[PDB]
Formats: structure tokens, sequence, C-alpha cells
């Protein structure tokens, strides 16, 4: 009825999102840089809960130890002044030329050691600022050509790096967990761990798998043509959805990072339905870029729209699930039977059950319609607010 | 020099590949059906090692117990007459209308029980014929719309089904392992476990994960725009490449199942390089469809081309890796350093190493070229046989 | 407020849409065949304006001249009984095995002559039934491999065929125009004239270009990742939008033919906005397939949803364009300036205008935001009915 | 046998290709800038025929009239010193922030006038340097959202701009023609005239269509999943292939601009076959970016590989077409019949020919295999140099 966000809705934004200056591979910046303190103050006014950062967003690369302490103290004063929190942080292992062949899986061993030391330094800072999750996006881990990267050796190096970071946080006694953010390509021709599935599988080979989960991004799974709500369901089923990046993407192309709600709107509806019905309690983080057509007024408009669209879709998904006509349709399509075990009676009783094979009437079962189109049109009517 | 296959090269083909009659979603069959016995005899003449089958390829659906025994005895005589083996089998849980919403994850519980009984019946037959691997492709597990399938409940049902099949083979004492074949879409709008990564992650949640691996198909990972050699490397790293389906695909579109070598030729080269250098010893199985433009002479031509193209690429990948100029290029691009541990000295020594951070010269490291373009042009010259 | 269609809304459906039996490349039919007369009666009850057909949907292939007249007279009685019209017809040049390498561009010359005679026979029947548009979808014109089809010779053959059909209708004095329906792939690996742009360009090389336009389909341009409203705008700008096929598609994959509104919902909104604001007056034709999960009740539900979703989106697009806040936003984003000529003053005056170059303040112009994100969030609020 | 290029092979390169500094949307430059004079000298040593440029590659933006004359005179001396030619030039209407919503179709009218004056200034310079073709890539013409751009008004503005440029060159008496370069997306969410087909159709609506053709780029049509050799065939059939940009792309993703031969190798083979057999006589221009992993030695290696791979593929395509076994296969697949008119006897004789319908044996025609798989395996053997 009213779609105004409050800090209770847990909306967070990266400093690099509203602060994106608009440089793209074919053009110069269209906006001046934003001071982090200014972004914190503006986002607080719009109803945000908190902000996230890469090390190099907060502390310019090369900074002396004294300049570092000064940048952090200004930031911390803005947080104290506004009540904003810092629930997640991450490391920039992709912008500087030294990371051109990767950080953790760079072929040069000295670069891999530097990447780990740069990361550990920022984990300490994140803990100090209260973050609960530390994200890793290995944007430069990958290759443009087949012989440049032995992927088995590279996964050994990736496992080695995350194992060492797990050793580090446990030896320091820190309460922080790691989340890997997959992306299939860009800026490398193919990036390692390209989808939520590949990241979940990798984590199971780590020495302390309980410290690691995923940080999926809407547009990145869509760059592989995959269904983002399905991949989130698999991450929830595994107990590994530690954080999430929300935005929009129009299909398979360069990573657009549009505001949330833009892109595939029906997928956004089914994602919000799933997060709210599964009781996801982490931050609703927006990793988006206000288009470079916009001035600063359009940056804040686009950030506000992220939050607005989540809250509209939350309302429509809740209306859908509460509608008694929809609940009857779900039974007509046998979603209740999907949730019942196939064979709680056990293997032997299944083998002995003639009604499951010898005397199963396949033709009668085949003729039963699933009634999915009526259910989906109810979902469409709810999304569009056209119910009668 | 000569590219003639022998049974030692372990090339296998599904009965459904050369026996595809050419029916597609817009047209009728263009070829008559092939008797399985005829396919076994023809494939043996071409140098194949063996064949694979779905239950319903070998025994027509509905078959009485007596017709069943007759179909199998004819098949077995053809195997004995030719020396052909049967290393893999699988179940058809996708053609009959009863499977229109899935087999293991159908919303109707009675269909899920029937799907398990149909599978178990064919596992017994596979063991009898000597198969070592039992493949599952869940082509109908999935959805066209968001509300039709709760994916968390569906993954519970999928895990329940594979857990019961594992219970079955272990209680029977059978030496057979399972391999899941991913596909991202088609015939369902989105299929569950859509990529090698999602399947590997799922397997780790099974009660007896050691019995399950993957059966990746070249064209299916390419339908998601992903790099198939990279996904195979991840499956090999996990110890889970139990079988493989070889074919060709021209990018993101319907599943073409072209002959191996067609489609993305450079990816085929890097796949053969990887399988041969990792010492993959399972079958080289072709899951392909001779185009419906062809008569039976073109079917056998297309099957022969599958094997020929593997053997040419095997030769060119071996020439590449043996060339001393390539070995020097690999060192110039630091592939040797990629295989060395980043920090065998351990965490504490890494933290104490000033050369890894405080005194690391990032600018000097950044200026080092990786020399990947020269290496990739050596790989291209080898593939095209243009070395001088 | 109420979304009930009437024949005045001009909604039409192909006989092959609601009559699709559910056979797909991996499974058997799940529905029995529908008698055309039954489909006409049911669609009339739902508020449809008319139906369209391929020759072989109405008259089974091989039909004797006497069976033919009988099938047509039954159909015509159903049309008379219901008030349903037949505004478009088309030819099936894709199902029968003889068309496996194409109809108009088959390499065999005798098949190309047969394809033309089969087409001409149905044009006469279409005129008799009152159709105004004759569609051609060359689903089999194309190739799976490079050497199979010289595309320059094939375009000569395609032009030859359409030129002969134009000669035929003009010599007969018929008032019917042709519309080419593009599709980029499936069932051939690549289809000729794969997008609206390629079809529009081809038409300009025909001997009588005024007789030919396009029949774009939502999901087909989306199978190439393209923006369907943009391609429709280009077809309208050229004066060539003779008919349109409405449906839904979830990105780049096999042709789903979902009901209209499903798939990319925001693109559907912008398409309806464009058709209604440009005053498109032809039929709103649905080329869709009710999913094979459905029984006949779900078929009619899915057909009804096509019409419902058009009417909801029509209402929301009209509300958007009528909102004075949106009209002010359009001026803020300078859509009014886009519609003014760049240089009605002419070339010489442009060259003499120092304000266009020598004294143009580029920095001041660059700093002007375009305000597109606020406009797009107004469009989102209107679509979701969340305006306040 | 030897693959050394000479200026006779007409290979050309943009200054922006070898001079790309490696800045991408997620990272800083990895190479220093190259002086244009140095690039001309190095490319001449490698066997190139000439170079191309944007205005802003040669003359830094903002340059005073005196600095301008100096930059051009240095360049011209390098051309004279090396024998290098300048066959094409183009305008940068995409890098500066003023072009953030387009050049010719920017919503702001003053920006559209500036874009035309910037273009005309560089056409004069191109003519002075001897260029024959002037390319336009409208990289910023397009939109991220639906309401931001009325595409019909934008195409009016695009036509207005190209009509004025045609007026300009004709009134000046210049012998130069224009070529539009399509791209479907990036950096805008959708770009206008996204494919070769849309550009060819647009040109037919210009006032003097004979002055305009296309400049297709391999990777751009592949970003839409389309077959680049087919689109080139359509451009050749229309008489509109005025220039071509050669490079490589691995499927549907961001524009990679890899060296020619990388990406889809079989498509490169069929493209070279087509250009050489159609007798394309324009420049073989490489629009590529040496990956940012490389130092300057890798830049020159990658440029050399462009030329090498064209010359290898030229040899293999010529061997294919000259092989008598291939010529017999082409007849077996009836490529000779494809080139014969379908009905040179005319419409009336076709209607009177009972052998084309009443007495056509469709079943006999349908059973004829097309023998395309054998032909395609001959093409594969030739490409890989595996003929015996
Ligand atoms: O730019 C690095 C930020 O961190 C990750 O979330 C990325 O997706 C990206 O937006
Ligand atoms: O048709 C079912 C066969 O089994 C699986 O390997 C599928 O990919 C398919 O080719
Ligand atoms: O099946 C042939 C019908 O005619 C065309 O409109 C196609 O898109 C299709 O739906
Ligand atoms: O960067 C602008 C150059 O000109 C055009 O050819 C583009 O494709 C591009 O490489
Ligand atoms: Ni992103
Ligand atoms: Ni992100
Ligand atoms: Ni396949
Ligand atoms: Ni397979
Ligand atoms: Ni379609
Ligand atoms: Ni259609
Ligand atoms: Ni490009
Ligand atoms: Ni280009």
């Amino acid at each position: 009825m009213n779609y105004q966000p409050t800090p209770e809705d847990r909306f967070t934004f990266g400093l690099w999102t509203v602060g994106w200056q608009g440089r793209d591979p074919f053009g110069d910046a269209t906006r001046r840089a934003l001071d982090p303190v200014e972004s914190v103050r503006r986002l607080a006014e719009l109803g945000a809960h908190g902000v996230t950062f890469h090390d190099d967003d907060l502390i310019p690369f090369g900074s002396s130890d004294s300049e570092r302490e000064e940048h952090v103290k200004r930031f911390r004063q803005a947080l104290d002044d506004t009540g904003m929190k810092v629930p997640m942080a991450t490391t920039n292992l992709f912008t500087h030329p030294v990371f051109k062949d990767g950080g953790f899986t760079a072929n040069d061993r000295d670069v891999r050691r530097y990447a780990l030391r740069k990361t550990i330094r920022n984990i300490d800072l994140a803990v100090e600022l209260g973050a609960e999750t530390y994200v890793a996006w290995g944007g430069r881990e990958g290759a443009e050509s087949g012989g440049a990267k032995d992927v088995r050796d590279a996964l050994d190096r990736m496992k080695e790096a995350f194992d060492l970071l797990g050793e580090y946080v446990t030896s320091q006694g820190y309460d922080i967990r790691f989340a890997i953010e997959p992306k299939p390509n860009e800026p490398r021709g193919d990036i390692l761990l390209p989808t939520v599935g590949h990241a979940l599988a990798f984590i199971e080979r780590l020495e302390r798998p309980e410290l690691y989960g995923v940080n999926p991004e809407v547009g990145h799974e869509q760059m592989a043509g995959l269904n983002f709500p399905h991949g989130i369901a698999q991450a929830l089923w595994a107990g590994k959805l530690f954080h999430i990046d929300l935005n929009g993407q129009n299909g398979i192309k360069y990573d657009q990072d549009l505001r949330f709600g833009a892109g595939d709107l029906r997928a956004a509806f089914w994602l919000v339905d799933l997060l709210e019905s599964a009781g996801y309690s982490g931050p609703r983080h927006f990793d988006f870029k206000p288009p470079r057509t916009e001035d600063f007024d359009g940056v804040w408009a686009s950030a506000a729209g992220c939050m607005r669209n989540y809250l509209i879709l939350k309302e429509r998904a809740a209306a859908f699930r509460a509608d008694p006509e929809v609940q009857e349709a779900l039974r007509a399509s046998r979603l209740d039977e999907l949730a019942r075990p196939t064979a709680a009676d056990g293997l032997q009783a299944l083998l002995d059950d003639r009604s499951a094979f010898e005397e199963f009437d396949v033709d009668a079962a085949a003729a039963r319609g699933m009634a999915f189109e009526r259910l989906d049109q109810l979902a469409m009517d709810h999304l569009l607010g056209a119910r009668g």
C-alpha cells in the first residue's frame, strides 16, 4: 500500500554501486567520484540498513598506514552518525594490472602470495567494522585460451588459498564466514567456478566446508541462461545461502547490473517468493550500476527503485501464497504430493508393491492434467495486481 | 597418419543414436527403424568397442515377460557374434506421457514410485549384460513455470530416489556405479541439476556419495555457454568423471547432438588433450543424432566421422604436448609455477614474508607479459597441422 | 477493470496451437487430436475473433479431391455458425519428409517445384475463405553444415519462389499480401532470413516489394537475444508489419511458444505499448503451444490467458502514457527533442552553425543527466499497478 | 606451405587494435600507449598493407588546429616511409561523455548536430589520406530501458544523419562510400540496427542507397548466435559488402574481439571459403584486441597470428574446392541443382506440369539422402590437413 523501506528491511548497497563513475570498455566516466562518507549519508536517508565495500573502495590503493587509519576513522564516524551497519566486505583482486591473470590462481606464484596477503589484511578490517560475511569474487581467475590455464592445477591453487584463509580466521578466533560469488565470464573469457553449482561443489572439497557458502548474483546466473530462483533453491537446500546480490539482467550478454526489478521481472517475483517463504534472514544486498546516462539525481532514483521493487514484489508474492484460490490450485497441481516422501515404506516394500508397477495403470496416470497453466495465470494476475 | 579405429580405442555408441529415425518437433521420421541387432553388427564393422541402451530401445514398452526374454536373447547373440561389449545402460524416463512432469520428481507420488520400479528392473538387466555404469538423465525433471515445482521439495525427492537406488545395488552386491547426466533445458523449460557443477554438488548430499559421478555431454554444457573442458577438469579434480558423452553443438540453442568434431572444434581439441593427458580410461561414448537429411549410408558415415575426428585430434594434441617449442612456451607462460603450491611454507611464514606484501614490487610483476597469445598460436598451428 | 475479450479485440489463434498434441523431440503425444470444428467452437466461446491454419491442419495430407471438399465444407459451416473469421493462412512446408532439406530452397529442383504447387493450391483456398494475409515460415530452409547450402544460390531460389507467387496472385487479381515469418534456428541448425532485419532486407530485392511484409514472432527474435519491440518498431517504420505472432519465450534456447505474457513480461508491456500507440490494426494472433503437462481444460485456460494478458497490459500501457507525471518525465528525458529534426535548416546552415561545433560546450552537454531511471521506474510502477 | 603475408594480401589493422591499452570494465590499463607512428612501422614490418583510424586515435580530442596539422603530418610521413595505405576511416562517437545517449540518435538535438559536424570534419581528413570507405559504428545508439528511446523517431534521426552525410560527400564530389557496422548490444543494453540484416534493410530507406553498404564484424553477429558466413552471403547477394572486420568470438557473451582464427574456427574456415570464392576484393581488416595479459611482444604475436590464420584457412579452403572427390560429393548432395532455376519455364508451365504435383512421387523424393555428412567430413579432413 506504501512501499517505503526502513533499516529493518535489511537493504544494503556496495560503495562501488552508487559510486560507479560510468566508465565502460568504450567510454570515459560520466560522473565524478563520490566520497564514501557522502554515500553512507545518502543511502541512510533513503532507508538503507547498511553498506559493503572492497578494500580499495574505502582505502585508495597504495595508501600509507597513516592515510589508511584516517580513511577508516572518517568512515566509522559516518557509520556512527547514521546508524548504518557493515555486514559484508570483500577484496579487490581484479582492478590492478598485477591481477591480470588472476589473484589466487595467477600462474605467477609471487602474485598468488600477494593476493592472499592483501585479502588477509582486509579480513582484519572487516571484522573490526562488524562484518559477518566476507565475499570472494574471482573475476580474473580464468582464461581466454585453452593452454594458458591447467584447470586442475588452478583448482588446487584455489583450494589452497581458501584453506589458508579458513586457517587464518579460525586461528584468530574470528566469527566471519566466507561466500564465493560465481560469474561465468567477463572480464575473463571463461571464469573458474562459473555458476552456483560449480561453487557449491568446490566448497565440499575444502578442509572446513562449514565456513564457506555462496553469494549468488541474479544477473550472473542469467548470463548462463540459467534459472536464478532454481539455483537459489539448490543453495538453500544445501544450507549454503550466506548472502545474495540482487540486480537485473536482460539475458545472455555482458553483465548489465541493472537495478533490481529490471531485467527478468517474473524471475524477480519468484526469487522474492522463495527468499521470503524460506525465511532467508541475511542482507538484501544490491550489486547494481546506475546507468552512465544518469546524473547524481538518477543514481539515487535508481537505488531507491531497487528497494521499492523488492517491497512491491514481496507484497504480491505474499498475496499469492495467502490466496485461498491459489492454495486450492496448488493442491490441484499436486504440490502437496511433491512434498511427501516417495517411499517412506522403504525399499523392500516398494519392491513388493504391485500397485507401483505390475498393476500400475500408466494410461490413467498419463491422462491426468497437471493444471499448471491455471496456477501460473493466477501467479501472473497476482503479480500485476489484477485479481478478481 | 592412419585414423582407423579399433575396439581398443573404446568407442561406444547408444542404440538410439544411429537408430534415431529423424522425428523432430516439426516433422515426421525420415528413416525406418533399425533392428538393434543390425546396429550392433554395423557398428562392429566400423571399429566400435560397444553399445549402450535405454530399456525401451532394447525392449519395446509394454513387452510381456516372454517377449522381453526373446529380445534380450537376440541381442546377446549379436554381442557374442561380434565381440561387442555393453559398458553402460540407462532408463527411458522421458518418452511415455506418464513422465510428462518427471520420473523421480513428478508431483504425483504414484508416478515417482513407478519410475523407481522401472529403473530397478533395468539395473538388473544392465548388470546381467556386464555394464559398469548406469546413467540417469532426468530430461523431464523441471518446469515451465515458477509455481509448478517447489525445487527444494523436488531435490528432496531426487535425493530420495538416488538413495534408494544406492541401497538397492549395495544390498544386491552389484558392482555398478551411477552417473548423472546434466542438461540445462529441453524438453522442460528449465531442468533440475542443469550443469556439471550442480550435479557434482548434489552428489555430495547423497547418503553414499562414492557410488555416484557425472556423465557430462559436450553439447549440454555448451547450451549454457559454458566451457566444456573446464567443467570436465572440475569433474576430474573431484574424482567423479565416470563416463562422458561426446558430440558437437553450435552454441546456445536447441540440443543439436551433432557428430563429435562438429560444433566447436577448438573445444573438442582441448577436451581430447585433457582426457588423454589425465588418462581417462572409460568409454568414449558418442551421444549424437545423424541429421534427418541423411539416409542410412549417411548414418554410418556420420558415426564413422565421430571416431575419426577423435583420433585426429588425439594425434594433434599429442604432437602439441610433445613439441619442445611448446614445452618452452608453457614455461614462458609459467604453467610450471601454477602447479607449485602457493604456500607450502605455511600460513605463519606467509604472514612473516615481507617479500609477499610489504616489499613486493607490484609494478614489476604487473609488467611481465603472460605470453599466452604465442602459446595459443602454437596450439592452433598444431591443430591445423601447420607446423614449421 | 474487467479483462474479458470480445471479437472486436481481434484475437486470433492457429488451429495448430490449441490443437498441439504435445509431441516433442523426446516424447509422445499427451493429448488426443482436436477436430478443427471443435476448436473453432471453443475459441469462439472464449471471445476469439478468428482462426488461422496451415493447409495440412485443415485437410490431411494425401486427401483426395472429394475428401478435401468435405473437410472444407464442415469447417465453413463452423465458421458460419460462430461468426469466426479466417484472416491468415499458411502452408506446411516442413513436416513431411520430402521437405527435409527445405521447400523453396531444397537442393533438389523437383522438390522446389512441388513446394510451389502445394503453396499455390492453398493460396486459392485461403482467398476463398477470406484471408487477407498469407504467411510463409521457411522452417526447413537452412543447413546444419557449411558446404550443404550455397547461401547465395539459395537466396536466388527463395527470391524466385516469392516472385512467382507474386506473379500468381497478381495474375489472378487476388487481394492478399504475403508475410515472411523469421526464425533464427530450429529445426535447422541455422535458418535463412533469421531475423526481422534479414527478412526486411530480402523483401526489398523482390520484383514487387509492395506485396510482401513480415510476420514477426515474439519468441523467435528472442532466440537471437534481440529486443522484440525494437524490431517491431523497425518493421513499422518500414511500413511492413503485416501481421504478428504473439507468445512468450524465456531467453535463448529451443522455441518454447509459451502463452503470451509468459516469458519476458516487460518486453510484452513495451510491445503492447508500441502496437497500440502506433495504431496497428491487424490481428493479434497467438502462435503458442499449451504445455504438454496440460489436459484439455489447461489448453483452454492457457488460450484464455493469452487474451487476458494482452488486455491487462493494454490497460497498463494506456495508463502510463496518459499519466501527466509520465508526460513530464518524457520531456525531462527529451523524448520530445528526439522527434524533432536534427537539421531541418539544411546542410549548409549546419556547416555554418558555430554553435554546433566551434562554440559547442561539450562539457556542459555531457553533464546533463538523461533521467531515464526515474522514467523507467514510473513505467514499472504502472505495469505493477503500484501508482501513488 | 609458407604462410608469410605480403602487402598484396591486403591485411589492414585499426590503430586502436594493437594500440588497445588493456582497460576493461573491471581493470586499469596493462600496457602503455603506442604512438601511431610506431604502430605503422611495426605493422609494416609484419607484412600489413595498411591501417585504419578513428579521428580521436590520430588526433587527441580537443586538439587545436595547429596540433592537429602536426599529428597528421607525422602520420603521413610514416605512411610515406613504409608504403602503408589508409583504406578506411571512422569517427569516435562513443568515448566522450557527451555521447552517453548516442551521437546521431541522442535525445538532445544539440548533441546530434555536434555528432554530424565531428563526422564531417573527419570525412574530409579521410579523403585527404586516400580512404575509400568511411565506417560508422553506432555503439551508443540504443537504450537500456523501453521508454528512453522511441525507436521510430530514432530511426528517423538516423536516416536524417546518413542522408546529410550523403548530401555532403556528393556535393563535395568525393569518391568515398559509407559502411555501417552492426552490433547487437554493448555498451548499450540494445543497440539500434543490431545485425547485418537490420542494417541492410535500413539502407534501402536512405535517399541514395548506392552510397551505403555494411561492414560486418565476425564476433558481433555471433553475439546474437547467428551464422556469420550466412550473413556475409546475404550481404554479398545484395551487393553491399563494402568492408569486413575479422576477429574471433566464443559465442554469446561480451564482445571479445579475439584474434582472427580464435573463437569459432570452423566458421572462420567457411567465411574464408566464401570471401575467396566470391572474389571479395576489399581489405581484410582485423578489428581485434590483444588480450590484456600480454606485453608488447604478445601484441605483435597476436597481430601476426591474425594474418597467419587467414592464410592457412585460405589454403585449406582452396584445397577443399579443388579436390575432385569434393566436387563429386557436391554433385551427390545436389549443390549443382541448387544453382539451377526452379522454374525458368515460367508460372504457366509450372501450373501445367503434372510432374510437379499430381504425379510427383513424394515418397521416392523423400527417401533420397542428401549425403551432407560425408561432404562435411571431407570439409573437416581438409581443414585439419588429414586427407588421404
Ligand atoms: O565489482 C566487484 C563487485 O563485487 C562482486 O559482488 C562483483 O559482482 C561486483 O559488483
Ligand atoms: O535420449 C536419451 C539419451 O540419454 C542421454 O545421454 C541423453 O543425452 C540422450 O541422448
Ligand atoms: O508450426 C508452423 C507455425 O507457423 C508459423 O507461425 C510457425 O512459427 C508455427 O507456429
Ligand atoms: O572501437 C570502435 C571500433 O570501430 C568499430 O569497428 C568497432 O567494432 C571497434 O572495434
Ligand atoms: Ni554483475
Ligand atoms: Ni556481485
Ligand atoms: Ni544432447
Ligand atoms: Ni547424452
Ligand atoms: Ni515459435
Ligand atoms: Ni509463428
Ligand atoms: Ni567487436
Ligand atoms: Ni569492428
